[PDB]
């Protein structure tokens, strides 16, 4: 259904549908507000659910899955020239642990996705975005500041998790539309034993091959230095049709927001020398335009911005506030954005492709293809552009 060596996939992300994610949707979490006090307020999907009650939870979510994302989307995402979706969900949709407060429905939906992407010639990876016990402490795992995944039965839970998706979406109904299952989104390697992480990603691939699917399995390069998985799942010992993801965000870090606009474009440009060394097919699964950590909520509920020095201990940069809204951005602000869209545009193509994070979002522009696409920002077509050759690929 798709050929990694001679196509590039031009794709977005469809975030916030299935996983809640604070800065995506603030308008669901900003109810529990107490003026200006955020110490009440839910910090991820686990705890929202739990404050909420299954009857509210259910209503509330019921509302936002019929609304987020729509069949007239997909529509608009073949017309402004993408070719693919990456859709992440929790395993909460196919499986609840004892006393998770989570409620289940999603799968309706991701189906009734699968033929909105039928229908507009969009292929799609299934990305399993949320473990049980958490692989990363990040709130877009459902369950922030735990690391429990490798601990206790949760591993185990989790490949049962994949076995279900792999017979429901692995097989010959969704062969023309399902290009890639993800096994697991963003592990935090540096935390968790990476052996076990290996052992996993061996047991979802054996299990996947097992059930007669050809489908590429996608695995998530953990936050390793490049070229870390090239001697992994190797064509030397019979495995196949694999492709790593890579995440590239230059926002998460002090040292990473202090560069100036030329330094940014030349680590964007290095993304794409150093993916092409590698061995296996990748794609750049997650990139947005940000050069700032500024939208509310970003780094998870009741933090603040580094970059207005507000938090990780990180010098003060610049004031967010008119960062907020794109139609007080700077003559100024708005080239750099550009400028950095398109070298990573450049990086990305220059392999597998890439996967913008994310299709849309309430109110923060950076994060938001449909918003930076309508303001001249993202090139359109995906092609044009207005600083040519940043990088010098040859």
């Amino acid at each position: 259904a798709w050929d990694y060596d001679n196509n590039v996939i031009r794709g977005v992300n469809l975030g916030g549908w299935f996983v809640l994610q604070p800065y995506m949707t603030p308008s669901l979490f900003e109810p529990f507000q107490n003026g200006n006090d955020q110490s009440g307020v839910p910090v991820d999907e686990y705890h929202w659910t739990q404050t909420l009650g299954k009857e509210a939870a259910l209503r509330i979510l019921q509302k936002h899955w019929s609304t987020w994302i729509t069949e007239q989307d997909f529509k608009q995402i073949s017309n402004l020239g993408l070719n693919f979706v990456r859709i992440p969900i929790g395993y909460w949709a196919f499986q609840l642990l004892d006393n998770d407060p989570y409620v289940q429905g999603q799968v309706q939906y991701l189906e009734k996705a699968l033929g909105w992407a039928r229908k507009n010639n969009i292929r799609v990876w299934i990305d399993l975005h949320g473990a049980p016990g958490s692989q990363n402490g990040f709130d877009n795992s459902g369950l922030r500041d735990s690391y429990n995944f490798q601990n206790g039965d949760n591993t185990q839970v989790t490949l049962n998790v994949l076995n279900t998706i792999f017979k429901k979406y692995g097989g010959n109904e969704y062969s023309d539309v399902v290009i890639g299952i993800e096994l697991l989104n963003e592990p935090l390697g540096p935390v968790l034993n990476m052996d076990k992480l290996k052992q996993f990603f061996l047991d979802g691939y054996n299990s996947l091959r097992q059930t007669g699917s050809v489908t590429p399995v996608i695995i998530h390069d953990a936050f390793q230095v490049f070229g870390y998985w090239n001697n992994f799942l190797t064509v030397a010992e019979g495995q196949w049709n694999v492709v790593v993801d890579h995440h590239h965000y230059q926002v998460f870090s002090g040292g990473e927001l202090s560069r100036n606009i030329n330094d940014h474009i030349s680590v964007a440009c290095n993304w794409g020398w150093d993916a092409k060394k590698e061995s296996h097919w990748n794609v750049a699964g997650e990139w947005s335009a940000a050069l700032t950590d500024c939208a509310k909520w970003l780094n998870g509920v009741n933090r603040g911005a580094r970059y207005e020095g507000a938090y990780d201990n990180a010098p003060y940069i610049g004031s967010c506030q008119p960062l907020l809204d794109i139609s007080q951005w700077s003559d100024e602000h708005k080239t750099d954005t550009r400028r950095y869209i398109e070298a990573q545009l450049d990086a990305f193509e220059y392999t597998g492709g890439w996967v913008f994070w994310s299709w849309k979002t309430e109110n923060a522009p950076e994060w938001s293809f449909q918003t930076l696409t309508y303001n001249g920002l993202f090139p359109q077509p995906v092609t044009d552009r207005q600083f040519p050759n940043q990088c010098g690929f040859h």
